[PDB]
Formats: C-alpha cells, structure tokens, sequence
C-alpha cells in the first residue's frame, strides 16, 4: 500500500521534472470531493482547470464511455464511424454554428484556429502568401507547442525554447485602443482571445471588452477567435463567457469539460465560410472525432444542459465572491471572477505567500492552487450544493484567519 | 436505424471537410474485425496507423479503462495522481531510460522532443540562444501543428498554413553523406528521424542506415531522436523498429499503440541529462498523465509483452510479403515493409488506381487505405493468426486479380 511520500518520490525518480505539484496524491474522486491514499477527503476547487465542471466520475458520463468502450473506440478518419455525425450535428446545433472540427487536447483547437485564420488570410482576405498575421492579447495561455508558446508574454513557457514562430504579434489584455491600433494592418487575419484569462490569474476584462472586440474585428475585416476551452461550458454562468455581453465570435475554441475529465476532447466551432477553407487531406489528427470521444462528449454536453449548471454556477458565484470580499483587506487585496471562476489575491510577505495558503487548505481539507504566489483560484465543480459551498467557505476563513 | 448514406450526408453538413473517408460506416470492433451499420464484417488492414495492435476493444484493455473510469480520471497536474508514477517506472525500466515525460497525441509527443532538443543544446551544448536548429528527412510525417507542418515536404501539409517555424532543415531520407553533410553545423541540436516512414508510404531505409545515424550524431554531438510512434510496440516485430540494428537513440517517442486505441496516450523517453533541461512551470499538458490514460498504457505494454506479439509480427509478416510478391510485377510493382507494416505499389494508370482497389477490398470484406494513389498499406492488428491472415490475403489475391 503505497503511502502519500512513496508516490511523490517514485516520480521524482521516474518521470519529467516539467510540474511541481502541491504534495497530496490522490487516489479516488466523486463529484465535488476527492480521496487521498491515506483516506482523508477534500473538496476539489480547482476542477482540473474546469475540466471537471461535472463533477469527478459524473455517472451519466461514465455509463457513455463504458457503453461505448465494448463497441467500438477508434478507426482513424481513415473511414467514418457512427457516433461523429451525431456529436457534430448536437454541438453545432447548440452553439449555433455551420460546423465543427473535432481535436483532442486544448493546443490543438488552437492550433486549428490559428491554421483557419492563416488559410482564411490568404484564400478569402487576399493577404499576400505567408504575410499573415495573429494577434494575441499579453497574459495569453493556449498551451504547450512551439506555436502556442510563441504568443506567450511568460518568460517560464518560451525562454531557452529555440526561435519562435513568425506572424504572432502581441497587445495588452482590455485595451480596446490597443487593438484599434494593431487592426490598421491589412495582413492582420485574427485576433484570438480569451474572455476571461485563467491562467494569468482570472483576469476579468472591463465591460464592453467584448463587444469592443467584436465591433473592431467586424470592421477591419479580421477574425475574432474566442478561447472558451476554460471559460465555456457553464463555468462562467452562461454556456459561453461571451454570452454576458451576447457576442458572436468568428471562431470558437472549446476542450476541458466537453468530456468531464474522461476523454481529452477538444472542438474548434465555425461557418461554412471560414471552415470550408481547409480542403481533404489538409488537417488532422489520429485521435480527433473518435467514437468513444464523441459518446463521452455527448454525454458530458448533455448534463451541463439537464442540471442547469449554469444557473447554479451564477447564483453560487455571487455567494462566494460575497463571502470572500468579507476577508480582511490586510490580508485579502483583491476578490475577482465570474460564476465559479474566481481568485483571490494575497497580501504576499516574504513570510507568506499562496503556496503556503494553500499547504493549509490542504491540511484543513481543500484543495486549490497558486498562479503566482499571490493568486490562489477557487473554481470548484458546478455541481456543488449551497450548504457544501458554505462548508467550503468556512475551511477558507478558517485557513485564511488561522495565519 | 440511420444508413451508411445518412451517416456520410450527416458529417457532410455539421463536420469541416478536413477528411474524404474510404466510404464505410463502422459501429462494432473486436480483434481483428471491424462491422458497419448494415452488420457487414470486415478484416482491419489499417489497424488506426497502428492505433490498434492489441485489436479492437481488447478486454484486458477494456477492464482496465472500465475499473479506473469508477475511481479517478482527472486531477491536472496541480496535483499527484497515484497511478502515473507506476505507469512511469514500468515504461522506464521497459525501454531502459532515467525517464518519461507524459503527453496525449502524437504531435504533442513530436513538440515535447523538439523543446528538449532545443533547452538542452542552449544549456548543455552552448548553443547562442535561438540559433538552434533541428534537421528532419524529407517524407516525413510527425503531425498537424503549425511546427510539424513546418518540416513537411508535403505541399497539402503546408501550403496555405501561413508564415513557418524557424530552425527546422530537411535533408532526404536513408541518406547518410546528407546527415554527415548537415550536422557540419554546430548548431544543429538534433535529428528526428522515423525508423520506417509510414505516412510517407512504408519507406523502409536502407540496412545500416540507423547505425550510421546513431554514429554520426554521436560523432557531432547531435541528438538522435526516434519518432517509433507508429513503428514501435511491435508493429514492425521488435518493441522498437531500431532494436533490429541494436541501435540506442536519444530520444524515443511512443503514441499510438500505447493505450490499444482506447486513449490519446503518448511518452517522450530519454535519460537524465537531456530531460532535467526542462525545469518545474516549463512544460506539460492538461491530460498529460492522467490516471485512467496511465491505466490503460500500463494494460496495452502487458498485452504486448504477455501475447509475444512482437514474435507474432515478425513471422507472420514474412508470410504476408511472400504472398504479396506472388501476386503478377505488371500490377503490383513492388512489396515492402518489416513485421506487419507493409504495403504494396500498384501500376496505377488513368483506369485504376489505389483508392478503386480499396473500394473492392471493402466490398470483398477487407479494409485498407491508399497513400498516394499507387500504394496501398497491409497493416492488421497483431493479435491477428496466421488461418486469419491466409484467409486475408484470399480476399487481397481475389481483389487484385477480379480487375
Ligand atoms: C484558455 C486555455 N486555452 C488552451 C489551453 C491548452 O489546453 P491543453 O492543456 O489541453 O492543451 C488551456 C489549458 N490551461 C492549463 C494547462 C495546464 C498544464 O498543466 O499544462 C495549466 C492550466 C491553467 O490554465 C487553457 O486554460
Ligand atoms: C510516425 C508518426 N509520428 C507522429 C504522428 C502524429 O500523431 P497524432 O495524430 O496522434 O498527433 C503520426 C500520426 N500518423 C497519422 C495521422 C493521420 C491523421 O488522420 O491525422 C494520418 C496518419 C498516417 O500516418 C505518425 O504516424
């Protein structure tokens, strides 16, 4: 029976340094809690960056994925299967786009939209072939690739990782002027955005942002690509982030909680006249659009729908932020987010900081993480009750004032 | 009771265009077989790019994806998970390297070997920052993204897909005075290299040419890395296509096979002084090492090494080529491969063609692509036994000889 320390050690040994986890090795998880390999229990409120807004192990979605697993579980699209068209026409139907192009991980929904807009560029804007340009707002997290990295303001993703990808051009986050200013060059194809940004640390932009993006982006003929792969799929309190302020996008990114932690399964959702640019043979992916993917995704859309998580991710967020600004300001700087996407910041000393907040919550049995020793993000499942909220909150003011 | 016409139309209308499909609508695999929606049965000659060499739905595969799915699938790196670490120990001292890097797809595994390449020669090489270059051989085929593309001699890989990465030189394959010509440049930090180009149509190199690889990039300081993405778990009848000239590279990368085709799994191996280059916060990937993907690998490596079929691969392969080669030289122009990765080249003229002989071949209950309108891959699972594979190749003499 393998203890907490043989787990942590063991990997130390055998795999990649590429992480630095919080030290607590989990074994179980159901809904809003998960297990340890000693037995203590937690509640999860960081939701695998909101690929677990269902919850761990949602039933539904696992009765998909075991119904489907004893069929059939991949052809490659080297020939068709039975399950694909019926995902594809349910998502498509329900964001209310033409089509949909299914990938795997989060980076390649990124790295599709990002060869749409380019093939886009050249074959319907006219732009000159391989003077087309992307531009990205500073804060941006999409991934891993040498693409993704490539648009990164981080010096921890790009720095010693070999030249970058050309054509990639950076603004400031909520800076309407700033986009103005970038969009005057017709070799521009696309600006991809997040409507919130998770990782930077659940930056909020000012409101009108999107709809400034939209308006700027319609005007000076350029794609708006919004990354929802975090902020979609009810997190936020609407299906899309970019519904609080009834924005279309050109092109929208979707992963994480379109399989509720079971399957990575990742859509890039656009019209026939930006997504029919790319021709057969042209893009791919091995593992994209297969039978067991699509089950699970079905599945996972379908209780986000049924369970109004939506609904309940606004209603308790508000509770939440509310509780969390009663903090001392001393202590507590700032409360910030929407539905269950949310973060506070700490008044970080060279005496305390966020991974030590969070080593206590852990020890007080919950589990969040840092972003940059002074942002600690609460994003728990949206499946959580009132009363379980309320538990969670008191473990957070019990850490928080116990310092 | 939707048709295989209705299933086409279907992803016609909600899908992108990205794939023309042989035209064959499947619901049901197990082993060898795969069925349509009519209830057809066909033999897999595609085997999903080797996706499936434990056969379709394999129950040892199955049980395990089944017992992990109740327990835990997803926590994000944030956090340990207490399956990854097991899952790494056992490929680690498998393959015998320190370590394992964990990724999803192919091409994350591709970008992985390209970011380590590049960090280790500007920390251990001395390369001057951003000068690094890594060289790929011409046919080659690592994946979709923008990187990926951008070392592709491939007109429909690239072309229209925008400005490209840097740093990346090609050379043609089974070439060593070309290899010896380009790592003259000291700051190459790399070659990547298929052991047999797949995608490329089964292009088998030369004998000697993986010895002489691995002592020119020794001689000049120069990592070899090994895509055995498809080649590897023994497709080609060895765990790894290199073990057949007993040659060790730097980097080794695995997919596909890894999980039986039930889970995007993929691994970057190499030894210690190559992986510790990427410190904690500089690399990694949402379902990177989650605990049901860890499940199902350590399930999928068993069976291959449970049911020897590597063994299996290699003696039945002879068998499959031996056939093939009977098969009249004014129709079928050449037969090549190792294992069960093979392939056939037919005098194509304006008449016939590969994409004809793959429609018989279905209707003959045989399924099989073409890559390039004049060959045609042989690729079945490896589960596969030889009354089976005579039984096969019935249908592949039949087909070819009904023209
Ligand atoms: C808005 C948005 N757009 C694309 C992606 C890429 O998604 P993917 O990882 O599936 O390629 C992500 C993933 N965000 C992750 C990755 C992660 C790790 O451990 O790698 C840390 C984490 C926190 O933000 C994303 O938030
Ligand atoms: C040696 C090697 N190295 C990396 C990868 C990337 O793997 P991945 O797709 O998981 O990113 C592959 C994948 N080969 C595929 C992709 C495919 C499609 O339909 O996209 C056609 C097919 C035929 O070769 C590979 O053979």
């Amino acid at each position: 029976p393998p203890t907490s320390d043989d787990i942590f050690e063991r990997e130390y040994k055998y795999g990649a340094h590429n992480y630095h986890p919080l030290p607590v090795a989990l074994e179980r998880g159901k809904g809003i809690y998960l297990w340890d390999v000693e037995g203590r229990k937690y509640f999860d409120f960081l939701s695998s960056y909101s690929a677990v807004n269902q919850g761990h192990c949602h039933p539904k979605i696992v009765n998909a994925l075991k119904s489907q697993v004893d069929k059939l579980t991949l052809t490659s699209r080297a020939f068709y299967n039975n399950v694909l068209g019926e995902y594809e026409e349910y998502i498509t139907k329900l964001f209310n786009y033409h089509k949909v192009l299914p990938m795997n991980t989060g980076v390649e929904a990124g790295e599709t939209a990002c060869k749409l807009a380019r093939k886009w560029g050249y074959t319907v804007k006219g732009i000159q072939k391989y003077k087309a340009k992307i531009v990205f707002a500073a804060g941006n997290f999409w991934g891993r690739t040498l693409s993704a990295i490539s648009s990164s303001t981080d010096p921890t993703s790009y720095d010693g990782f070999g030249p970058f990808m050309p054509g990639f051009d950076i603004i400031p986050y909520n800076d309407l002027p700033a986009l103005e200013r970038a969009l005057q060059d017709p070799n521009v194809a696309a600006f991809m955005v997040e409507p919130i940004q998770g990782e930077a640390g659940v930056v909020v932009p000012d409101p009108g942002y999107l709809m400034g993006v939209r308006e700027l982006c319609t005007r000076h003929q350029v794609l708006f690509i919004a990354d929802e792969i975090q902020t979609g799929l009810a997190r936020t309190g609407r299906w899309l982030a970019v519904d609080y302020e009834n924005v279309r996008p050109d092109i929208v990114l979707l992963g994480k909680a379109l399989s509720g932690g079971l399957y990575p399964v990742s859509a890039v959702l656009c019209d026939d006249d930006i997504m029919l640019t790319i021709k057969p043979g042209e893009h791919g992916s091995t593992y994209g659009g297969n039978p067991l993917g699509c089950r699970v995704a079905i599945a996972a859309l379908e209780v986000l729908e049924e369970e109004n998580l939506a609904e309940n991710a606004d209603k308790l967020g508000i509770i939440l932020r509310n509780e969390l600004m009663k903090l001392p300001s001393d202590v507590v700087t700032a409360v910030r987010g929407k539905g269950l996407l949310n973060a506070i910041v700490i008044k970080e000393t060279k005496d305390w900081d966020a991974w030590k907040v969070c080593l206590r919550l852990r020890d007080n049995g919950l589990l969040a993480k840092p972003t940059h020793g002074d942002i600690i993000r609460f994003a728990p499942p949206l499946v959580i009750k009132e009363d379980e909220l309320r538990e969670s909150i008191e473990i957070i003011n019990k850490t928080i004032l116990s310092f």
